[PDB]
Formats: structure tokens, C-alpha cells, sequence
């Protein structure tokens, strides 16, 4: 499979225990051999700046795939900080685990195998999560809004929680984008960039929870 090839490429070309080389290996492979739905370096660079500004202690990612963004975020996390990433496809989840192991960030990241809708309500109980500092949304686009509402219902959002969403332009997340921008409960900022492995304009949306009205 493609995911297996990306992993093999990393194993044979990246420096173990070096997150940077791992990222560069994946980017090179996808740029030159096969396109893959990783956020990429262009947008990844914006992600890094946001992570550095907020220095989150607990981060939740929706959509791991092959672990590119998990490696990207975790390498910048402070000692004691945790990253929980959800992935419903067991095959992708396996690749991600191996990717994290090679990068040497396995102690910082916890992979949750399951659909976000089923896992979100169990976060407080099974993983000792109080409130989230940051959430990275990058799973199926039609899930952004329902999961954001679900996160709020479960009491996982505090005043100041940062939601960062990918693909708000391409493929697009119409309902979510309209909701956050129109809600008094969120303060939004848009970062223009480009779709991974091409000149299509895309962007990330930062929406900071202000609490309910
Ligand atoms: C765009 S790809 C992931 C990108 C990844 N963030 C990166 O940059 O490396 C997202 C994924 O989320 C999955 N995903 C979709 N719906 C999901 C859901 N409801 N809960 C969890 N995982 C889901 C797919 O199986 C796929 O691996
Ligand atoms: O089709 N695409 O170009 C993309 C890009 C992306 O960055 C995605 O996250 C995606 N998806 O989750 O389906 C699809
Ligand atoms: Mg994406």
C-alpha cells in the first residue's frame, strides 16, 4: 500500500530519533513519488508558529493517517505535554504508531483507534482529560462541525482553547467555517497557504473558544 511505501521510505532514508529528518523524508517522497493527504510543510510551518505561541500542554488531533502532523506537533511539545490523536482506520493507525516510534516521540503521543464521535465522549473517563488546550481538526470534512459541538457538550473546551482546522478552502468545510465565524463563542483568524504538494490555495483557520455566550 502507499502508506507502507511512505513508511519504508522513512525507515530506509530518515535518521532514527530525529523528527526533522522524518518530516523531510515524508515530504520528499510525497512531493516526488506519490501524493498523500499530509498537511505538508507549507501549512506545517504555520502550525509550528501557532504551537510555539501557545505552548499547549494537552493537544487533541482528529485524523492521524500516517503520523506526519503528529510528528510535526509533538517535536515542539514541552516536557510533560501530551498529544492524543484519533484514527478510525486500524491500518493507518498502525503506520502512525511505527512512524512515531521511528521518530522517537512515542512517549508523548497516544493513539486512539476509533471514530471521533465514539471516542470524544470517553476522553474524560478513560484518558484523564479535563479540558483541551488545542485541537487540530483534519479528518473527514463533514465531521468538523458535529465534533466541535460534541466537544463543547462534553465540556472539553475552556476559554482560550485553540481549534486549528485544515482544508477550510480545499476541499472545504462550509458549515464549520460559517458556524465558527458567525458565533460569539469563537474568535477566528485565517492563515492563507497552499494545498500540499501543489499551487492550489488552501488555508488553516484558528478559532479560539471564548466560552458560551
Ligand atoms: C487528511 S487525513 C490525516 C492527516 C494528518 N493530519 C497529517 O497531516 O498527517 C485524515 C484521516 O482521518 C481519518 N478520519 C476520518 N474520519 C475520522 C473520524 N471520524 N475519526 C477519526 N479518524 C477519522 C482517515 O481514516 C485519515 O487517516
Ligand atoms: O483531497 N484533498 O486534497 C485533501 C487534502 C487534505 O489535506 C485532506 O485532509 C483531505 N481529506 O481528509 O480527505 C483531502
Ligand atoms: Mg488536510
Amino acid at each position: 500500500t502507499k502508506e507502507q511505501r511512505i513508511l519504508r521510505y522513512v525507515q530506509q532514508n530518515a535518521k532514527p530519533g530525529d523528527p526533522q529528518s522524518v518530516l523531510e523524508a515524508i515530504d520528499t517522497y510525497c512531493t516526488q513519488k506519490e501524493w498523500a493527504m499530509n498537511v505538508g510543510d507549507a501549512k506545517g510551518q504555520i502550525m509550528d508558529a501557532v504551537i510555539r505561541e501557545y505552548s499547549p500542554s494537552l493537544v487533541l488531533e482528529l485524523g492521524a493517517y500516517c503520523g506526519y502532523s503528529a510528528v510535526r506537533m509533538a517535536r515542539l511539545l514541552q516536557p510533560g505535554a501530551r498529544l492524543l490523536t484519533m484514527e478510525m482506520n486500524p491500518d493507518y493507525a498502525a503506520i502512525t504508531q511505527q512512524m512515531l516510534n521511528f521518530a522517537g516521540l512515542q512517549d508523548k503521543v497516544t493513539i486512539l483507534n476509533g471514530a471521533s464521535q465514539d471516542l470524544i465522549p470517553q476522553l474524560k473517563k478513560k484518558y484523564d482529560v479535563d479540558t483541551l488546550d488545542m485541537v487540530f481538526l483534519d479528518h473527514w470534512k463533514d465531521r468538523y462541525l458535529p465534533d466541535t459541538l460534541l466537544l463543547e457538550k462534553c465540556g472539553l473546551l475552556r476559554k482560550g482553547t485553540v481549534l486549528l482546522a485544515d482544508n477550510v478552502i480545499v476541499p472545504g468545510t462550509p458549515d464549520f467555517l460559517a458556524y465558527v465565524r458567525g458565533s460569539s463563542s469563537f474568535e477566528c483568524t485565517h492563515y492563507s497557504s497552499y494545498l500540499e504538494y501543489m499551487k492550489v490555495v488552501d488555508g488553516l483557520e484558528k478559532a479560539i473558544y471564548q466560552g458560551p455566550s
